[PDB]
């Protein structure tokens, strides 16, 4: 199947990090066609696009005005670009060259040497599956001591959008565009009114990593948080494995089984690592206090969208702590994610 990369690029020259990447891994020019979208019109980074020659599709974004913004957002006019660029680019993915899927990518991302292997297999479960809504390389805590590098090759499914670097249908884009937001494009994904109760696949150990400190947003998120994801460097042959675990229907049967069926510890045993024997356990909270507290406790994300935990699914979050399999998880009469728990 016909898979394009669609980067996202506008002023930062080193999209030519993420571009080399890309271009050095690529198994197919036919299968993964990579078109670069720029907005802002910025002549350094256009002059690097374009020295790729025919490797790849150079598209610029038509409309450089500035957006009028709603007053509650005046310091907020970059992210109104780039909704406004997500929107003509996808249109141009999906309407004009009419391709069956895309994977977005931000000029800012590093891909590991799997990113192509991992659509690639991917891909076909997307199809298949209406439950699921997107394929993700990200792994929200993805940091090297919270994964397990023996693992490379296990997938989970996630009810928390994680963006990029992430595979989207043309179905969907038919949803989504008729009410496309105006700005926060991903936290808007990640309201249940888009979202739908539909998850996407995400792995163990990221395909992704990002080294834009610099950007729209303010440096902080990055600095604290997403500068420690482990990009994978071993390669998994991911359209040689069978993903059939992934299906809704054994996936919530199987993994939900595993993590109520694992013994469950108290956080402080579990940070103070008592009781190794425990490989895996289930670490259990009761409300959006604990939640936060718990999660702080082990050094997972602990912020929520729309009241979904990052990388949780059906509330549950899993990583590694000290070696160990943990799987924060609510009681299992979890019947929903309630967007109050902020
Ligand atoms: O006016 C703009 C500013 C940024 N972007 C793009 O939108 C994405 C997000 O930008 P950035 O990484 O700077 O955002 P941050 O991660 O800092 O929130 C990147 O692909 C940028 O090239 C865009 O299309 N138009
Ligand atoms: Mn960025």
């Amino acid at each position: 199947a016909v898979i394009p990369i669609l980067v996202i690029a506008c002023d930062r020259s080193t999209v030519r990090r993420c571009l080399d990447k890309l271009l050095h891994y690529r198994p197919s020019a036919e299968l993964f066609p990579i078109i670069v979208s720029q907005d802002c019109g910025h002549e350094e980074t256009a002059q690097v696009i374009a020295s790729y020659g025919s490797a790849v599709t150079h598209i610029r974004q038509p409309d450089l005005s500035n957006i009028a913004v709603q007053p509650d957002h005046r310091k907020f006019q970059g992210y109104y670009k780039i909704a406004r660029h997500y929107r003509w680019a996808l249109g141009q993915i999906f309407h004009n060259f009419n391709y069956p899927a895309a994977v977005v990518v931000e000029d800012d991302l590093e891909v590991a040497p799997d990113f192509f292997e991992y659509f690639q297999a991917t891909y076909p479960l997307l199809k298949a599956d209406p439950s699921l809504w997107c394929v993700s390389a990200w792994n929200d805590n993805g940091k090297e001591q919270m994964v397990d590098s023996s693992k490379p090759e296990l997938l989970y499914r996630t009810d928390f959008f994680p963006g990029l670097g992430w595979l989207l249908l043309a179905e969907l884009w038919a949803e989504l565009e008729p009410k496309w937001p105006k700005a926060f494009w991903d936290d808007w994904m990640r309201r249940p009114e888009q979202r739908k109760g539909r998850a996407c696949v995400r792995p163990e150990i990221s395909r992704t990593m990002t080294f834009g400190r610099k950007g729209v947003s303010h440096g902080q998120f990055f600095d604290q948080h997403l500068k420690f994801i482990k990009l994978n460097q071993q390669f998994v042959p991911f359209t040689q494995l069978d993903l059939s675990y992934l299906q809704q229907e054994a996936y919530d049967r199987d993994f939900l089984a595993r993590v109520y069926g694992a013994p469950q510890l108290q956080v402080e045993k579990v940070r103070t690592n008592d009781r190794k024997e425990l490989g895996e356990v289930r670490v259990q909270y009761t409300g959006r206090d604990s939640f936060k507290a718990f999660a702080k406790a082990l050094g997972v994300m602990d912020d929520l969208k729309s009241g979904v935990p990052r990388a949780g699914y059906r509330g549950i979050v899993t990583f590694l702590f000290r070696g160990r399999r943990v799987h924060l998880a609510p009681p299992q009469t979890w019947d929903g994610y309630d967007p109050s728990w902020t």
